[PDB]
């Protein structure tokens, strides 16, 4: 059937694969049976994810120890940690998330039965189009990089450094991947693994803001079931009871939006805080120059997926707030004498409360907010140039 | 009759000869006349249109890359980038135009008859004066643009170059207008062929603003209508028919918003971020000195009708929301006896809903957003002035 | 009797007697006897003043172009420009003040009648006290002023100048009252004439707030007489009627403040401008070092003065705001069976419209704008303070 | 019993065996019995400590005259005058606290009966964690800044130094506890207790917050027990007796919110200001380099609990607004039947009026408002950072 979790589960099993949010049972179509032990084969490999990133920190840390903290180098570091705080959070979402489903699940039976409609893209073709899209822009962002990788290798070994170097695997990775085999012993399992976990910390600060991306999906996928019900009744006389069912289906798509906004603050604020500080770290790197072609392909890729992840989070997190704004415009087209206290109370319900996911309530993403942040983002740019204009 | 369609299509079709919002029957008085057709004589002659100014686009991104992209000759760029965003945009317009239209003439309809009435200035008569003003200072503008170029021409030729140069038409092409000639034959032809392109470049630009000033002066036409309709009855006692009659017409206003709100979106992002880009270069330029007392003359005159021009779009889309809002006050003192639940929702749409155009519900356009503009306009040049500062 | 016209008039006389606000029949008690007419004596003197202020303007600009135009010295220009904006805002507004006292007579006649009783401090006393304030600390500030320019040419003189020089009151207005007696022959009146126009345009820079400062005093008046009418029902059962007469007085004190809002809207965009500008330039001018003690304790005073009366400008207006918003707390209170239709449509009223003055409605005065705009004016010292660095 | 008075008069007693507040009877368990009266020995105690403050202000402000009034050394005035303002702020604070305690217990009767229930942690209890946690926090910053005190003491005699030095206590509160013996002849006694004096400030500076604290707490106290009131009746059918109770019971609070505020508006902007004020001062100086490791822990300990404190106090404060709203979401889901007047009411109150305290109205305490702090603080360090660039 037309579920969240049987949309959601064919990408949070792949998460789990990559030791995110460790839970038992997720690949089971009932949402009652996935529940969070201490004690699981999923705790064990995101324990040793864990226990692997940190080893990366750790490493990360003494090289720029031993070189010195700036604010150029720090942005390792900052990923690193950005990487340990989404494991952090994301264990504990996972700790939430028996509650999460279950709730989920119950407000949402409701939305599955007629008035309600199955739009021309169901929300699993809606979260695997999201999802593919993000994990294709990922992998495709990686094999720049490693291409990238590999070719200013070749480049800076097949000239420009008068060869006294023999091309090989174990020069690649004790040279681009430096910094790690300091603290520990050179083996290619190692060296292999080591490029494992690296992939992996990718796909973690990608899946992020692609478990945001899902999670406002789902939701915005109820909202316009509510808002093409409010619709069909554009110039049809509408009963009270109609007008009751509408306002309770409201408030329980609130609740639900309340829930999982409560379970996803941590998550919201991390994500949002991360993608502003590599947004504004690859607009300050955006005018220098690199050596090869193939750099400025992968760099200015890598920028624009980063500035659109950003901005498409921002995007899918506010289709909420104008999906709930979206039935207003119809309800105040009701004719007059099928006017009664039910529109009134929804009308007020939409036009007051703010209906939207965020960051702990500092915040509510909105297409406002979206647009103050890329304000934000111009001013700090521009203030940061001041510190940029040295170099150069 | 006074109907926007007849009041906008004599500058419709003006942009249609400089290419503008391609469509057939654009000059017949039926509004249902009007269709998009991609095999069109307009069409081809658009086609034309950006075939010729993506030449010119080409050349100056030539230009640039043979002499260093940076932040001053960067301008020619955006400008010619905006002239082709524009293009699309209008092509995209023009496609949405038959519904826009379509539904703009039906929605009208009752405000052509009573106890509606027309006003000193008829749409007709605001629509010809904003365009006339709009095209004087913009043809003026141009004006002033070639007189300076001829005069610094013969300036520079006449005094401080020593002469060993024929004064010609063909010098001044090659030197004035360069960086096109590079990729093509000199022919005068080419040469009287570029100088209309670069013309209509300038009128495309002028003429998004342009448009905007004339779709939101249609809008605000009928809500002052409607808001003359309601101080009408300040001091008379009104029934329920004429309070349920208002309502229905408001909210007829604010769909018929909405819709060329959704239409023209695209429109007003790159009309608004052009005009700001703009704006802040010229206040960046500002302080610079010129070679030539017409130089300095050629450069506020275009500075001030820049600044003078968003401030009108913006002032013009805003008068929207002030005209939704103007009924408000009237409304407030309608008096105890004959207060009914129709008011009441009356008063409560045009409290708490905003009646404005918006960039993509981005941000709302109302003079509160014009000041914050202009607050920001001040800090962004503030900030950029401490790059100026080392050239001076 | 407790008008805002006999209230006023004592001061309108005497900023008539310097020139401003161009009226006949000022000093009569009838406020239904002054009248605008471009014949009359007041015409003819503020017309002379005018022409003064301008040669004032000419020289200072005649100067500064001899010398060159830059952040420093422009502020003399500015003070100018502002003073002859204030002459010509000030002209249009006693052209609209026969309609504005007319609408405030009329509006505040139930005001002066039971149940509305005259506080502790009438509106005599307040417009007086504050117009006295503000008369005395210009008189104050221009008397360090005056002061400090006889102590400073006089320590200039007697040492650092090795004499050479017969210390004299013409050369007193040759030296620090140049710049006008190099287009103007010398002359002892002439010299007084010049002492006696830049005082009168001090005045009347301080005027402009000082008005401000007593039309929101006028208006804050009725809306705290209408807040003690509702305070004094706390616990008392109140009937629809006296809901009805509340509502009522609380909307024609709603459309006073928006004719004269109207009415002022350039007086306060020029006052907001111009009081912005110069707290501005002073803040920037704080960190220099001055020659004398008598210098540095005229200078801190004429700062903290001119950041006082805007704040006290702003915070004036704001009163209107608050006093608006102040009797929502005890109609909130209002019992269960108390509560009627006039209760709720009042209570919405102040909610929800925003009750202030306002800079032709790019702003509106209140405290969030006074805290908005000491933020603004905090980060525009921070980023202007670059630029006053290398000076010292 | 759980009465605000009982669990705030511990910290309350403290507060004035540090001189602040001074009270007589603020021991006493009945609320009736604490007056303020200027002759008392408690307002004896506080006269001393203020002269004692003053002493040290002035022989700060000698100091600094001596050596030059900079932007870095003006800290300690900015502390010192800090610190007098809290002492003057809460000596009126105390002059108001006899009905501010009066109205406190008056309005919180209600709360100790039933339908309210105690939740799993009493007011007592919250008071004391919040008020042990900040002392203990505190205690342990001055403890390690006398003991990065004695270390830089130790670590600058016994090397770099090359001796000439015998290590005492004498030469240590010459060195160290410097710029007040220059005025005042040295006695152990006089050094003891201007130490004494010194920790008493630092404990004012850290009681303001903790009396912030404090109230904010017992205000979110009674909100939350209203809160879950209103969520007690979520599936069940809710007479108007019980809507009218919980509303009247939800307008005395905000009774009392308003006259706490207005009590409170002075030390609410002294606290805002200062912690703004020291956080950007320790954000700009966390890039330099500190001489030893001691030294590095006793700063980052500092700054940490400095914006840990401001950060906690402005949650706090927004702790009540969050209270108000949490209401709104469970009379939301209120059944349609049970729907009345006095809900609407309800509703209207808690989604219109903001609910939290304020800065003497110039801004209110939520967590909008931390969230745009924080956004201010990264703009003004962000610009601050300039200046602080030449230094290093």
């Amino acid at each position: 059937l037309d579920l969240f979790h049987r949309a959601v589960f064919p990408f949070m099993f792949l998460a789990q694969c990559v030791a995110i949010m460790p839970l038992v049972g997720i690949r089971e179509s009932n949402p009652r049976r996935v529940r969070f032990a201490y004690k699981s084969i999923p705790m064990f490999v995101t324990l040793i994810f864990m226990i692997a990133t940190s080893i990366l920190f750790l490493s990360m840390f003494t090289h720029l120890l031993k070189i010195g903290i700036t604010a150029k180098n720090f942005v390792g570091l900052v990923f690193f940690g950005c990487v340990l705080s989404a494991y952090v959070v994301f264990i504990r979402l996972a700790k939430k998330w028996p509650a999460v489903v279950r709730i989920w699940t119950r407000t949402e039976i409701p939305f599955t039965k007629p008035p309600y409609e199955i739009p021309k893209r169901n929300l699993s073709r809606r979260v695997q189009l999201a999802a593919l899209a993000i994990i294709g822009l990922s992998l495709g962002e990686h094999a720049l990089y490693q291409v990238s990788a590999i070719l200013s290798y070749t480049r800076r070994i097949q000239m420009c450094a008068n060869i006294t170097t023999v091309p090989s695997f174990n020069n690649y990775m004790q040279t681009n991947y430096d910094y790690v085999f300091q603290l520990l012993p050179y083996s290619p399992i190692i060296a292999v693994l080591i490029l494992l976990i690296n992939g992996a910390c990718t796909f973690v600060w990608n899946y992020m803001d692609l478990f945001i991306m899902m999670i406002s999906k789902g939701l915005s996928y109820r909202f316009e079931q509510i808002t093409t019900r409010i619709r069909k009744l554009e110039h049809e006389e509408v009963c009270e009871s109609v007008f009751i069912q509408i306002r309770e289906h409201y408030v329980k798509m609130c609740e639900l939006l309340e829930f999982v906004d409560s379970a996803m603050s941590s998550l919201i604020l991390l994500s949002c805080v991360n993608n502003l500080y590599f947004v504004c770290y690859q607009l300050l790197n955006v005018f220098n120059k690199l050596r090869w072609p193939i750099n400025y392909i992968y760099f200015w890729y890598s920028l624009l997926y980063l500035i659109g992840r950003t901005a498409f989070v921002f995007l899918t997190a506010a289709d909420i707030n104008e999906e709930s704004k979206r039935g207003l415009g119809v309800l105040r087209r009701v004719s007059s004498r099928s006017w009664c206290v039910e529109v009134e109370r929804l009308i007020f319900q939409m036009t007051t409360q703010t209906v939207a996911l965020s960051g702990k309530k500092f915040y509510f993403l909105t297409r406002r907010l979206l647009f103050g942040m890329a304000g934000t983002i111009v001013t700090y740019e521009l203030v940061l140039l001041q510190f940029d204009e040295p170099n150069r």
